[PDB]
């Protein structure tokens, strides 16, 4: 509804596909899939989500959240060999920028103001 909460407004474990893409584009660390195929999927998920939830969905990817059912989901941006989470955290909020997914948000444009990174 008017609430960006994991359930409907925001899927369960949002932008899961953005976890492996944020590590490759951020630190150069590649898992198994090619950056473009990774970036296509990732951005596909951020699009599905409505304008006003996008920035929140990204924050959840980085830092996390507790579902109203007491269960927690998020904070996928965890350290990796050669890819500290602070590098990932720094890039993540850019997933909505023009150079990147170029998607409007709560603020009204392809940029997140209230996101840590």
């Amino acid at each position: 509804g008017t609430s960006c909460i994991p359930g409907m407004a925001i899927p369960h474990n949002p932008l899961d596909s953005c976890r492996w893409y944020v590590s490759t584009r951020t630190c150069g660390v590649g898992p198994r899939l090619a950056t473009q195929e990774m970036k296509a999927r990732c951005c596909r998920q951020l699009e599905a989500i409505p304008a006003y939830c996008r920035c929140e969905a990204v924050r959840i990817l980085m830092d996390g959240v507790v579902t109203p059912s007491g269960q927690h989901e998020g904070r996928l941006l965890q350290d990796l060999p050669g890819c500290p989470r602070q590098v990932q955290r720094a890039f993540a909020p850019k997933l909505v920028t023009e150079v990147e997914c170029n998607l409007a948000t709560i603020h009204g444009g392809p940029f997140c103001l209230s996101l840590l990174g």
